[PDB]
C-alpha cells in the first residue's frame, strides 16, 4: 500500500 510509494520506503527503510 504506502511502502509502494517512494515517499513511504524513503523513512520506512526499517519500517517497511
Amino acid at each position: 500500500g504506502c511502502c509502494s510509494h517512494p515517499a513511504c520506503a524513503g523513512n520506512n527503510q526499517h519500517i517497511c
